[PDB]
């Protein structure tokens, strides 16, 4: 635990960078905020499709080279990369408040839904919306609570610094 | 804006004490985490619910005086006020690692569930449930980042300290 290089070199946690790792004013620290969307890459990028939902509800808004078709999940899987290899802080704040951002928008519309046939599959809609929204935010609830404690551990490594 | 003291004179934000701000080594902020608390006391209660049930699961767990009843909520809006009164970072980080088990518990259970009356009013359960972790979730994963959001405050404010 205190000497796990040669824990396991006997009976990538270890591995320092940018896609392990965050860091407010180049105080680095290893990064559960990280380890989490290295565990959890699906619903990394469902988080990621909800930071491009979130950006065009504000009213913000390419190299894509083939000329034939590839993958749905090609640009989405681009993003997550540039997400990961980005340590700084008030990057990753940026993002996270994005994502909020829709993720409340999703709940005030399911709320304000709540208050034939068109309405049978109007009724199907918001329901799968409700089933990801849940997801999204355990992953949001998840990951956030994460990048926070992150933060406690930066809190702790600047005063000793 | 910046003299907002003046601008209420003429045309609650400026009180400062326990219930309005956290701390971390005696580096005080106003605290956005506290005043989602202010404005959020029945879901904050919510949450406090769930921090209960989050102490029980993992086998953790008075000075009521009254010999006569008198409110349900008495308890939980005790607690609720202890929770304000607290600044410290390091305490507020427990507080919302307990409640977060609860939520992915809750999670585990329902997820679980989905993997003659009896059965038609234990269905009608785990949707009263469901209902409920979406709105701590959401509560959840507002009243997170807003704290996330006072420790970057916090995390500037030192370095320039």
């Amino acid at each position: 635990v205190d000497y796990p290089n040669a824990s396991h070199a006997g009976l990538v946690d270890t591995a320092i960078g940018p896609k392990t790792t965050i860091q407010f004013d180049h105080v680095f620290i290893k990064s559960d905020f990280k380890t989490w969307l290295a565990h959890n890459q699906d619903e990394a990028i469902l988080l990621i499709r909800l930071y491009e939902l979130g950006l065009l509800l504000q009213g913000r808004s390419n190299n894509t080279t083939y000329i034939t078709r590839t993958d749905s999940k090609q640009p989405f899987l681009n993003k997550y990369g540039k997400l990961v290899d980005t340590t700084s802080v008030t990057c990753l704040d940026i993002f996270l408040s994005v994502v909020l951002f829709a993720l409340n928008q999703i709940d005030s519309l399911i709320c304000d839904f709540k208050n034939v046939n068109a309405t049978l599959n109007a009724k199907k809609t918001i329901e799968l919306i409700t089933c990801g929204l849940i997801r999204a935010l355990i992953a949001y609830a998840n990951l956030v609570t994460a990048f926070s404690a992150d933060k406690t551990a930066l809190l702790h490594e600047i005063l000793l610094t």
